[PDB]
């Protein structure tokens, strides 16, 4: 089963190349418990904004262009991204906007966080039609001495 | 002597009801680099903030209130902060704002972080005037990978 894991602004917007400008580690605490012991998939962009490979989770890296490092896996396709990672049985996506828009199609679940941030930028996620998906858990959090802005997690199910 | 570290949004901007709205590595990586080896004095509210000691460093609270940790020292005065501080060349002043307003007056050095982040702000960094210091060193960097917003650097010493 294929699951997209991703932190949307206001509007559906969601990072391109340069970091997003707020602060929630509680967020990132939610991002490391979901993809911990399962492979993850991102793209390039994904990649140098992380600037390693995750702990305990397969990297694979989708991209066009050669694979700087030994540490990771460097797939060209989504099929290739497939393989690569076995027979488990939740493959994680984080992004970035075209990966997404690759895998969505195939996906069964939304792990998303909602941060009510307006941010501008250019790359949204994929429009998803919540009535393809059922929301089934959603959890709101204010802001904190240690979260910039209030956030809401959700998950939801391809019906 | 006494030196002020501190990171300043627009309109000298330190701090907001809840976590600022940046992601900046690369100034906290600056930030660890001038305080590491030398005793930093904070205000409780920073403290808090921070939730654990920083490493490396000798940990300094000034506030009227209790101690609540036994892993650094609490102090009740300005001059009690400077006691506890023995034979230093160097004491960084990390903040917040009403305890660098009572140092600046002893500061001879300034380490500053000017980041391009417009905010409400709810604390400032006292007014200073240019006219009694000296940028001694700057360099500017765009936002990043990493780095949500452009900042700068810059170090004034006292004329
Ligand atoms: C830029 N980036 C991509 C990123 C960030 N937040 C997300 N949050 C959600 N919900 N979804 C994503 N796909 C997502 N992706 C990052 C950057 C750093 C770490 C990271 O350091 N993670 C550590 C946890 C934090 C830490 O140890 O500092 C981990 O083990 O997952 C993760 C993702
Ligand atoms: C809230 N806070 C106060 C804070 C933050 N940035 C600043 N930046 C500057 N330039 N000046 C300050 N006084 C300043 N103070 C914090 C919070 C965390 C850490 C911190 O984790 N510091 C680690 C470095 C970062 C890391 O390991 O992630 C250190 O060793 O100094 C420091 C200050
Ligand atoms: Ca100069
Ligand atoms: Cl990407
Ligand atoms: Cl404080």
């Amino acid at each position: 089963m294929i699951s997209l894991i991703a932190a949307l602004a206001v509007d559906r917007v969601i990072g391109m190349e340069n970091a997003m400008p707020w602060n929630l580690p509680a967020s990132l605490a939610w991002f490391k418990r979901n993809t911990l012991d399962k492979p993850v998939i991102m793209g390039r962009h994904t990649w140098e904004s992380i600037g390693r490979p995750l702990p305990g989770r397969k990297n694979i890296i989708l991209s066009s262009q050669p694979g700087t490092d030994d540490r990771v896996t460097w797939v060209k396709s989504v099929d290739e991204a497939i393989a690569a990672c076995g027979d488990v049985p939740e493959i994680m996506v984080i992004g970035g906007g075209r990966v997404y828009e690759q895998f969505l199609p195939k996906a069964q679940k939304l792990y998303l966080t909602h941060i009510d941030a307006e941010v501008e930028g250019d790359t949204h996620f994929p429009d998803y039609e919540p009535d393809d998906w059922e929301s089934v858990f959603s959890e709101f959090h204010d802001a904190d001495a240690q979260n910039s802005h209030s956030y809401c997690f959700e998950i939801l199910e391809r019906r």
